[PDB]
């Protein structure tokens, strides 16, 4: 839990911009995940206001039911265990390793939200709105004590791997929006299908 914390080079490797950077790869390698199995085949990575990240996927939402082992819903139990869903480190170390997360899973026709605060939940996963479509959402403000030296994502650094991705796994369309200068947006989409 607060291993991530206290050891995050070795869980992300290293906490300048290398770090910083990597927090959005270890969310978009969630979405690809979810492509690769055939239910997700757009991801949206959002630069917002304040280097705030915001990951979108078309997928069938992390399941949001209760685990009969746990107690907690599923979504909880992925993004607070360590490690969850693996053995690539997982999207719990992107939550302890920041300052705020909230979560928005679209599935049964409605949102369901949470929110964390150096990976402690804020409060208990609530409904908060009905939806048409189906997907994750994830955004997530960088710890501004763990990330010492830059909390400020470099776009071409964030296009550069998007478009690798793009190729790698094909048929899956990832777009970046950079929104942090209302006067100015940045956009691009990539979708490779050979
Ligand atoms: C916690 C959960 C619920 C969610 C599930 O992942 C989803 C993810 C999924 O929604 C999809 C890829 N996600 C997204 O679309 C997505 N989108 C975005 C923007 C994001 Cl973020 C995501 Cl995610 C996919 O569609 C569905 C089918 O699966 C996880 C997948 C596999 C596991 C079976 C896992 C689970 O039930 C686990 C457990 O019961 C235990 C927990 C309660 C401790 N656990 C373990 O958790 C640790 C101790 C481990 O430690 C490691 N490996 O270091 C093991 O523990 C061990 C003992 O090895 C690990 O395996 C047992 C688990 O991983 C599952």
């Amino acid at each position: 839990l607060e291993a991530a914390r206290k050891r995050p080079g070795m869980y992300i490797g290293s906490t300048s911009e290398r770090g910083l950077h990597h927090l959005v790869w270890e969310i978009v390698d969630n979405s690809i995940d979810e492509a690769l199995a055939g239910y997700a085949n757009q991801i949206e990575v959002v630069i917002e206001k304040d280097n705030w990240i915001k990951v979108t996927d078309n997928g069938r939402g992390i399941p949001v039911d209760i685990q009969e082992k746990m107690g907690r819903p599923a979504v909880e139990v992925i993004l607070t265990v360590l490690h969850a869903g693996g053995k690539g480190v997982g999207s719990s170390v992107v939550n302890a390793l920041s300052q705020d997360l909230e979560v928005y899973v679209h599935r049964n026709e409605t949102i369901y939200h949470q929110a964390y605060k150096k990976g402690v939940p804020q409060f208990d996963l609530k409904e908060v709105g009905t939806t048409d479509k189906t997907g994750t959402v994830i955004r997530f403000k960088a710890d501004g004590e763990i990330f010492t030296e830059t909390t400020v994502y470099n776009y071409e650094t964030l296009q550069q791997r998007i478009r690798e991705l793009a190729f790698l796994n094909k048929g899956i369309q990832i777009t970046l929006r950079d929104e942090r200068d209302e006067e100015n947006v940045r956009e691009d989409s990539y979708h490779y299908e050979g």
